[PDB]
């Protein structure tokens, strides 16, 4: 029997979600189980749980991000530069690998989208515009990014059946951590500025591992190692959301732990 919207709202309430909260969900729909009206039932429940003054922030990225196609180049290769679609924030589908719920969040009426094609964030609520902008190339997840403002607004991270590797906010911790040998990457993104496609090439911290030892693809990254150590040492509200075991995490607390975690193991 599929989970109803009212059943999920009660579960979110038991977990500690309050009206007015700013919540960032990481969802495994298969862990949740069948819903009354598909994934939209959970989206409606998330919006009701945070209330009209609350906010939802999701890391949705872009299904057709030219990340690997322009990685390590001072400019987009010619074939990529001539034909790749410009990132149209209100029309670009989310990256499926980060959760099928993100395409439902992203198309919700009133949802705003950041202009960073690879690190794109979707936001719903009164603070949606303030969260999504600015989001410039070179500030994917560190200061001046939606995550930074999310951390300055008592944000809560809502893992719904997702693994510890899915804590996007911890990319802020590795962006500001004062450690040696932080990996950087160079890539190009096609922005849509006043209807005109503009190619922008930038450098930023590697979001696939801030250090060499954390960047192997086989392969727990720094986010997963930090999150597991945090969840092993911290009392965190846990409970069911649908059929998925869920956690409500204080975003500023796990990021502070992440900074201390990185700086304790690597010199400055
Ligand atoms: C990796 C991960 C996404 C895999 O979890 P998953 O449950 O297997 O995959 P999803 O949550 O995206 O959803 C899968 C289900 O939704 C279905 N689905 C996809 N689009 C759908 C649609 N429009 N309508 C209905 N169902 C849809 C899929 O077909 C699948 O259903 P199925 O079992 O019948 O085949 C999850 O574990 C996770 O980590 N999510 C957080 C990811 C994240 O935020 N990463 C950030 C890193 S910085």
């Amino acid at each position: 029997t599929p989970w109803s919207k009212s059943e999920l709202v009660r579960q979110l309430r038991d977990l500690g979600v309050r009206s007015g909260d700013m919540v960032m969900p990481h969802v495994s729909l298969r862990a949740v189980g069948p819903l009354a009206d598909g994934p939209q039932t959970l989206v409606d429940a998330l919006i009701e749980a945070v209330g009209p003054t609350g906010n939802i922030l999701a890391f949705v990225s872009w299904r057709d991000s030219p990340y690997e196609q322009t990685l390590g180049h001072d400019a987009p290769p010619a074939a990529i530069a001539q034909s790749w679609p410009a990132f149209d924030p209100d029309h670009a589908p989310a990256y499926p690998g980060f959760g099928a719920i993100n395409e439902f969040i992203r198309t919700y009426p009133g949802c705003r989208r950041t202009a960073h094609p690879d690190a794109s964030m979707a936001a719903i609520g009164p603070d949606a515009a303030w969260l999504v902008a600015p989001h410039e190339m070179g500030a994917a997840y560190g200061p001046r990014s939606p995550i930074a403002r999310f951390l300055a607004h008592a944000g809560k991270i809502l893992s719904i059946g997702a693994g510890p590797d899915a804590v996007t906010a911890l990319h802020y911790a590795e962006a500001v951590a004062r450690i040696e040998g932080k990996r950087r990457v160079t890539y190009s993104m096609p922005l849509l500025r006043e209807g005109k496609r503009v190619w922008v090439t930038t450098s930023d911290w590697d979001s696939n591992g801030i250090l060499d030892e954390y960047a192997a693809p086989d392969g727990p990254d720094a986010v997963e190692r930090i999150a597991r150590d945090y969840l092993a040492r911290t009392r965190v509200a846990q409970g069911p959301v649908g059929g998925a075991q869920s956690r409500l995490i204080d975003a500023a607390d796990i990021v502070s732990f992440g900074i201390e975690w990185l700086e304790a193991r690597h010199a400055a």
